[PDB]
Order: structure tokens, then sequence, then C-alpha cells
DNA sequence: ATCTGTACATGTACAGAT
DNA sequence: ATCTGTACATGTACAGAT
DNA sequence: ATCTGTACATGTACAGAT
DNA sequence: ATCTGTACATGTACAGAT
């Protein structure tokens, strides 16, 4: 009852969707164009739209879009970086860049900034670089604020790295045929651009499965008909939206929650969808029970300090090395509070 | 129980499968290489294995393989033959390797199938390691059939197919009604695949005889057979086993046994059985309506349904609704009532023909 | 020297065999 | 319940062509 | 190698019927 | 309240033309 009303608030409006989309489409097409017919090191970069807006789980407003400019590359000798599972060195046009991640992303960002300087019909700037991010982020105002993440990615057509062999455990849910075919797709690398002052950080890329997460979001039933015109609606995505919203409201209020992002909710719910594969475990009439069991799952994750990357099982997103024990214990208290008092944070 | 044991008789043996496939693959490899030589008009033809053996529903013995030699053909052509839904003339706006087979702008099917059969006959002549000859042409068949003695008898239907990548012909807009069973996404993807035309090749005395082609969906049928469930894990190693294919096998076998004994059943063929079960899978989409424990009643309802098709003289092509495979124009009422009685008899006497 | 149609290499579902 | 042959989808090598 | 055309998936929006 | 049917909107895959 309450939760249906929250979801009506979170719904994007069809007019807001078309106004933001045509501006975003304008800038992205023009930037993609500058990469090609202009003989750059990125000639042949291709576009792949990723993230919440294209998965149809964007909440509140259409104000943040995610785009991959992916580039196919051949002699890619990979070499796992110090057992982290998700970070890698790359070895063997691009002779201008070991293939250095910062070196390559710098030229990518120089080109974009240049072309953004030559855009006279939209209010669009390049956000100052965030050490920690693989993105070049645009800030558009038309007039409302829209941020766009342009993510450079290497594309490799080889088999997936050893560290993912036990990942993507969809066999009881989406099945073994879906899994084998998914793993026949390419995989993608992106910059680790964090200034932790640590080791090989500057040449380290990171695995990306944004194309696989997109498929799963739109092929999310054990039944082929789930959420189709001739099937039965489930509420899996509405739980993602509600869990994503509770963390947006908690991050807006407390800076002690700065280390948490939507990807932590996303990974948590991928495990929940695998734990509870049956589409009837997600009946719209049980929206409350499902949201509450997801909350509980996410609290068990904070209590055990354990949230494994859905595709890279040995890479713990909640390790002491990324998030303080106290930050997790903090988030836990605020979730339990919202939980056990009917979610006051939703009414503001 | 009784039906558990028929399926064990019906089950193919790996030794037999291994020996038959070794031979069959060597022959098809050689015929395919020869298609690519010289000014062969069929250079660029590609292989696609279809039929019961590759759908895993081939029963009793591995002795009949079906394989398409498909050839891609562009432009935008096609004219439906007399509102039949299934049959077409193939034209060409472009006026070239198929030029030797045109008649004006109309591509002759029996001209192409002749040159196709000629080349196969030659290459089989020069095979001196396998006992393999070319079966005398059957009217109405698009196939060039090989008979291999292995020393066991083995049939191989080489089917000549045109491949078109355009949208499917409008006579199929309402066909393939899988939206409640396999879903709309599957339907959209399946219909983005090519469609195929094979020679009609009758000598009926009808106008356009040697230039009439017939639609074929063997490739979409292979997908459906191997992806037959509402649940993605159906019959997979972390999902539940169903009994959809086991019903098709038992029914193939009922018709196979009867067609051996009685000549009256010559108008009937396994495609009729296959078509009927696609309707039954559409009527009963849930995997739970095909539980292995209810194999008896699953086979029973398919029987009832096949009987209703025979008596009401109605069995629509799964992909071309307006095409009725059981129309009086195709099979006599006398032929349909005969099989109808033979089916009720088996159904209501403990299935004696299985013990044959 | 590079290009590339052909065929080998790789991985895994399906289902027979044990 | 595990071992295993066949089919098949896609990546990759390279003898022979350019 | 590039780009438009097509079809239908995913949505929002709403009125009528339940 | 919710289910259904139609209108309206964007995203995406791929055939075919240039
Ligand atoms: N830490 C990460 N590791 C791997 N992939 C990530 C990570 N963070 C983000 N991604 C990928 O990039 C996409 C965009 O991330 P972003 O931060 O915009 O979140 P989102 O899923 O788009 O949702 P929202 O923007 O609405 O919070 C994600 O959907 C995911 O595929
Ligand atoms: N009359 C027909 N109309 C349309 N397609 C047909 C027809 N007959 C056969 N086919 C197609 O060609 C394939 C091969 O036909 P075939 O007679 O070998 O049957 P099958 O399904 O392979 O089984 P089996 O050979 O074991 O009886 C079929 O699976 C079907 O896809
Ligand atoms: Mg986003
Ligand atoms: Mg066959
Ligand atoms: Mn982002
Ligand atoms: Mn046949
Ligand atoms: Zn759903
Ligand atoms: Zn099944």
């Amino acid at each position: 009852d309450k939760l249906k009303k929250v979801l009506d608030k979170l719904r994007l409006k069809r007019k807001d969707i078309s106004e933001a989309a045509e501006t975003v489409n304008k800038v992205v097409e023009r930037l993609l164009r500058r990469m090609q017919k202009r003989e750059s090191e990125f000639k042949g970069v291709e576009q792949l739209n990723t993230g919440s807006y294209y998965e149809h789980v964007k909440i509140s407003a259409p104000n943040e879009f995610d785009v991959m400019f992916k580039l196919e590359v051949p002699r890619i000798e990979l070499q796992e970086y110090y057992e982290t599972g998700a970070f890698y060195l790359v070895k063997f046009p691009l002779s201008h860049f070991v293939l250095s991640a910062t070196k390559m992303l710098s030229k990518f960002r120089k080109i974009i900034k240049e072309e953004v300087k030559e855009i006279k019909d939209i209010d669009v700037s390049v956000e100052k670089e965030k050490p920690g991010s693989p993105a070049v982020t645009l800030l558009i105002r038309n007039p409302e604020e829209i941020s766009v993440d342009i993510i450079l990615a290497l594309e490799s057509k080889g088999s997936w790295p050893i560290s993912t062999k036990e990942g993507l455990p969809i066999q009881g849910w989406l099945g073994t045929k879906v899994r084998t075919n998914l793993r026949r797709e390419p995989f993608y690398l992106v910059p680790k651009n964090a200034k932790d002052g640590n080791s090989f950080q500057g040449e380290t890329w990171r695995l990306s499965f944004s194309h696989t997460e997109k498929y799963i979001l739109n092929n999310h039933g054990i039944e082929k008909t789930c959420c189709e015109s001739s099937g039965a609606k489930c509420c899996r995505k509405e739980c993602l939206k509600l869990m994503k919203y509770l963390l947006e409201q908690l991050k807006k209020e407390f800076q002690e929650l700065d280390a948490f992002c939507s990807y932590h909710v996303k990974t948590a719910i991928f495990h929940m969808w695998t734990q509870d594969p049956q589409d009837s475990q997600w009946d719209p009439r049980n929206l409350s029970s499902c949201f509450d069991k997801l909350l509980a799952f996410f609290l068990e994750c904070l209590r055990t300090e354990k949230l494994d990357h859905y595709f890279i099982p040995k890479f713990n997103l909640f390790s002491q090395e990324l998030i303080d024990r106290k930050s997790k214990e903090f988030l836990s208290k605020k979730i339990e509070y919202e939980r056990n008092n009917g979610f006051p944070i939703f009414d503001k």
C-alpha cells in the first residue's frame, strides 16, 4: 500500500524522458562522431548504453545516463593483478600508450573536452576529473541537470578470465544455456583510476559486465514470459527501485555513507534473485514480503561484511579494505531503524 | 511404466549413433566441398542439419538424417501461389550464377533441383570407400536422398533450400503463436531469422509446376524442440525434467508402426504428428502440464487431440494458419477415418502395436 | 610482405552408458 | 550420480592467394 | 564501411470495466 | 482499488542500400 505509493513517486514521467533523451542523444552522437572520421587512436569505437536508465530501473528523474565507448583490441595478453580478481594489466594505433590505463584515458578525455568546447547549442561542460572513476562525466543543463558518464572500454573476444570461471551462477535461475551463451559474449575492461597511492594503480584496468547485467535485467524470469504482454508481472525490478531509493535517501542525509553506491544494491539483489529463482517468489501481491526479505539479505551482508562481486566471486565488495567496519555498522543501524518504523525516510 | 519400457526400446544406442554419424558426416562433407568448386551455381551453399536426429527425437535406429544445403538469394521477389499460404513463385528484379535457371524473371525450381541432383549423382559416383547410391527421384520431394549401406541401411535427405533474410511472408503474421509459452521476445528473435524455400516438385499438371516453391521452417522447429519449456531450466542439469519429447517419440512410433502395416496410411507422415504436438504445447504451456510422472495422460491427451484433428478434418500448419494439412483436398475422409479407428483401437486395448 | 576462406581449437549442453 | 561421444557456436591459424 | 528503415521490446498515461 | 485495451514514447537489432 505504502510501497505502491512510493513507486508512483519514483516513476519517471514520459515527457521528462523524451526531453532529457534527445539532448543526451545529441551530445553522445556528436562525441561518437568526433572519435571516428577524425583519425584518432579511438577510430572504430562503438556505442553501448549501460546502467539504470537503459535497464529501466532509473528512479525519480531521468538525470544520469551511462554510455560505453567500446574498442576492440587483439593481442590482449591479460595478467591478473595481485589476486584481486577484478583488476588486470594489459600487454600484447595504440602504440602511443604495457597498455597504460591512465595514458589512454587521458587522450580520450582530451578529445572529449575539446569537442565539448565546440558545442554551441546545449549547455554542457566536462566535470572535473574524479580520481577513482573511469568515466568522463558531462554535466548538461536543459535547464535541469543531467549527468552523463562516458566510459572507455577495451573489448576482448576471448574466453573470460579464469577469475570469473565460478561467477555468474545463474544455472538454477536463468539456466545453463543462457549462461554458456552469455559467456560467449565479449568482456570489457575499464580504468581503475583511484589515487589510493598504492602499487601499479596507473596501468590497472578493471573488468566490466555492464552488457551482461543489462541482459539479466531484461531477461530476469525463470519463465520466458515474465513481465511480457502475455506473461505475469513480477516485482523484482520494483524491489531494486525501492532498495535503490532507500540508499539514495540515506546517502543524501549522511556523509558517513559516502562509500556506498547503487552497485552495492545491484549486486545484493543479483544474489537474492539467484537465491529465490521462482517467479512466484516475486508476485506483485507480495511486494512487501520481498522488499523486507531483500532488506534482511542486505543486513546479513553488512553483518558478515561479505558482498561478493556477482561475476568475480573472490572479489568482496564489503572487504575491510574498501569499507570501514564502522561504515557498515552505521548503515546497518539506519536501515534497521527505517525498517522497524515503517520507512519515514520515504515520505520526505 | 508400460510406457517407460517402450521408450527404452525406442532409445538410440551410442555405438549405432557413432557408426552412422561417422559415415554420414564424411559423405555430407564431400558433397558440400564439391558444391563450392568451379562454376558450380551452388558455390556459397551452406549446411544446416535439421529433422528428428538433430532434435533428439529420432526413434528406433539412427537411420534417417535430414540436412539443408541452403543458398542465400537477395533483391526482393516472391509471389504467393493462389492464396495457398505455403507456396510461392520466386522472381528477380535484378537481371549471375542463377541465370541458367531463370524463365524470364521466374526462377525454376525443377531446373535448379535437376542441376543440384546431377552434381550430387556425380560426386557419389566417385566415392569408392562407402556403399552409397542415389535414390530414384520421388515426386513431391525437394530432397536428393542418399542410401548408405553401413552395412546397415541409412537414408540422408539432402534438401536444396533458398535462404531469404527479409521479413517473413505475410501469410505467417498470425503463425507461430508461442507468446504464452515461449514468449514475445523469443517470437521476435525467431522471426528475425531467415526463412527458407524448398522446391515443391510435384508433377500434378497444375500451372507453374516446375517453378513453385514451398516455405520451410525446419530451423525454427529445431530451436523449438531444443528450447521447449516455459521455464528456462526445463530438462537442463539444474532444472526439472519434462516429458514433452517423450510424448512426441511415443506418437512418432504409433504412426511409424501403423504405416508399416497398412498401405491406407500412406498420406500420413511424421510432420503431421509434429505439427499436432506444437499445438498441444501451445495449449498446455506450463511445464507442470508435462510432468514425467503423468506420461500416460500426456500421451493420452495428445491422442485425443490428434483424433479430433482427423475427424474434424483440421490440422493447421503451425507457421501458416490458413494452410490445412488435413484438408479434403490433401487426404481423403476415408483415409482419415481409417487412422481414426486404428488410433482409438490402440488407445482402448493397452496399445498392442508397441509390443510388435 | 599482407590478406583470408578454410579448417582447426575450444567449451559445453544433451543424453546414452555405466 | 558420474563418465562420455556427438553436435554446434564462436574464436583463431595459416597455406596459398594478393 | 555508414546510415536509414523496420519491427516490436521496454516503458508512461488513462479511461473503461472489474 | 485493479485489470484491460489503446495511445504515445524511446531503445535496439539487423537487413539492405549506398
Ligand atoms: N564498482 C563497479 N564495478 C563494476 N561495474 C560497475 C561499478 N559501478 C558501476 N558499474 C557499472 O556501471 C553501471 C553504471 O553505474 P551507475 O553508478 O550509474 O549505476 P546504475 O546502475 O546506472 O544506477 P544509478 O545511476 O541509477 O544509481 C552499472 O549499472 C554497472 O553495470
Ligand atoms: N510436409 C512438410 N511440410 C513442411 N515441412 C516438412 C514437411 N515434411 C518434413 N518437413 C520438415 O523436414 C524435416 C524432415 O522431415 P522427416 O520426414 O525426416 O521428419 P522428421 O521430423 O525428421 O522425423 P523422422 O524422419 O524421424 O520421421 C521435418 O522435421 C520438418 O522440419
Ligand atoms: Mg545510471
Ligand atoms: Mg528425419
Ligand atoms: Mn554512473
Ligand atoms: Mn526426411
Ligand atoms: Zn518479471
Ligand atoms: Zn523439458
